[PDB]
């Protein structure tokens, strides 16, 4: 009696590296012992020794061999070294194979944890690039087909062997310098300020590249055995929040777009308050009268965008949003990211206006706060996002006009470099633009900028819990920045 069986040899799964070619994932050659049952059933008196060199108890394993005695094939170990499975085959266990497989490890560690991810026993993706690139990176099965008896062996092969074609290699967009530079700063902050969590995104603002993503807490993808589900997190994509303060750049941006605003036009917002209807808006600081744009932006005046809302209308603003892909899916296609939601009201009340226009009214991912940073840092033009190299640049959108986006792109420069402004966000040798906010989901310190202003390379966003925005997450920013610019060789534009 007989059978045929298919046989897959496992395709060597493609490389993933940063984008200078730094091992992020690599399938390592490995041996893996494996049985056929029904051959071991007959030798029984080579269990407890086979057992002891598997280092496994005697009873769990003769249990697991005979609750499976009508199979013709089970693992017993994977991912062992050539040499461990040699010391094993010298022991001429009948039923006892071994084969090359592949094991992913991942260089960097938690460092990159999340973005990266992980693949499953069977070597497939099951979080970040793994999962998203999976068939890129998994290539083809080979095939064998065999004929075996009833034991059952192998008698022969029933045609040719079909060899199996690896995967492709893969360069993420991912700089792991700045990626590690992102992971430190990111880290020390919650350490010092007793914070649990946070995230940082840090983006190329030419060519769509997410250049870092990091977040805490964050794990050890090469042993996950003690996990928690916290610091599996991939935040950057996936916690969504109302940004608060930081989206009223894109408000301002309507308020250009829509003719009725100059940079230098005012608002009184005395005496920081605002009644509407049952409802009050409140600025934090409450010590101002007649503001121009730029001191709306450095003093978050909720009062203040709020009356620009009520002017230029919030069909305009959720424009922009919508446009610089707020609440949007301009995913990279992860499973599980988070789009976040950007209600078209089609037509909005006062409170839901002014609600939408100091940022309460929308909910994002860093990710997108970051894309949104990135279109305005390059002159409004929205290249699309990117977590793999980008060799040839695809032509970019433009959702905001040049000439507005210069504009606000300087109202910013002055938040962070003007008096009563955040100056700890500034970034010594450049000239950086930025806005701090605090985000709700519960709240979070928020900060959001580019630089240099004079031609803006990358974007940034950092998220922290807060158990304020300039305060908490404004000094990372400027730390991350300090850095990133350099390990870029962007030549300082403060001259
Ligand atoms: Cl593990
Ligand atoms: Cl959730
Ligand atoms: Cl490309």
């Amino acid at each position: 009696a007989r059978s045929v069986r298919h046989i897959a040899i496992p395709a060597h799964r493609g490389l993933i590296t940063d984008r200078n070619g730094e091992p992020l994932a690599v399938s390592t050659p490995v041996t893996t012992l494996w049985a056929n049952p029904k051959e071991l059933m007959t030798a029984k008196e080579r269990w407890p020794q086979l057992a002891a060199a598997l280092g496994q108890d005697t009873k769990l394993f003769a249990d697991r061999i005979e609750q499976n005695a009508e199979r013709e094939f089970i693992y017993l170990v994977r991912g062992l070294t050539p040499e461990q499975g040699e010391g094993v085959i010298a022991l001429k266990v009948p039923g006892v194979y071994s084969i090359e497989e592949f094991r992913r490890f991942y260089p960097a560690g938690e460092v990159v944890a999340h973005a990266v991810g992980f693949t499953d026993v069977d070597d497939r993706g099951r979080e970040g690039i793994e999962l998203a690139f999976d068939e890129w990176l998994a290539g083809v099965p080979g095939k064998r087909q065999v004929l075996k008896d009833r034991r059952g062996r192998v008698i022969k092969d029933v045609q040719v062997t079909k060899n199996a074609k690896p995967g492709k290699t893969l360069a993420l967009s991912i700089d792991l310098r700045l990626q590690y530079l992102a992971h430190r700063e990111l880290r020390n902050a919650l350490l010092e300020n007793g914070a649990k969590a946070g995230s940082l995104v840090i983006m190329d603002v030419k060519t769509g590249e997410i250049l870092a993503m990091t977040n805490q807490p964050t794990y050890n993808p090469n042993n996950r055995r003690n996990l928690q589900p916290a610091a599996m997190r991939n935040r950057a994509m996936i916690d969504v929040f109302e940004p608060g303060s930081t989206v009223k750049p894109f408000s301002m941006s309507a308020a250009l777009a829509s003719g009725r605003w100059k940079p230098s036009d005012i608002v009184d917002v005395y005496p920081g308050t605002l009644q509407i209807g049952r409802y009050t808006i409140r600025d934090v600081s409450r010590n101002s009268r007649q503001l121009d744009l730029t001191g709306i932006l450095i003093k978050s005046s909720n009062v203040g965008i709020s009356k620009i809302a009520f002017d230029i209308g919030a069909e305009s603003i959720y424009s922009v949003m919508q446009q610089v892909g707020l609440g949007q899916d301009t995913g990279l296609g992860f499973p599980g990211e988070r789009v976040g939601n950007l209600p078209n009201h089609r037509k909005w009340p006062k409170a839901e206006t002014a609600t939408l226009a100091y940022g309460y009214g929308l909910s994002v991912t860093a990710i997108q706060l970051a894309h949104a940073y990135a279109a305005l840092a390059n002159d409004g033009k929205s290249v699309p996002l990117s977590m793999t190299r980008v060799d040839r640049v695809p032509d970019g959108v433009q959702v905001i006009s040049p000439e507005v986006a210069s504009t606000v792109q300087g109202m910013l420069q002055q938040v962070v470099e003007a008096q009563g402004g955040v100056f700890r966000a500034q970034v010594p040798g450049y000239h950086a633009a930025g806005k701090s906010g605090t985000a709700r989901k519960a709240y979070r310190s928020l900060f959001a900028g580019f630089a240099p202003a004079t031609d803006p390379r990358i974007a940034m966003v950092v998220v922290i819990d807060e158990p304020f925005g300039g305060l908490v997450s404004a000094p990372v920013f400027s730390k991350v920045m300090a850095g990133a610019l350099r390990l870029m060789n962007v030549p300082p534009d403060n001259l």
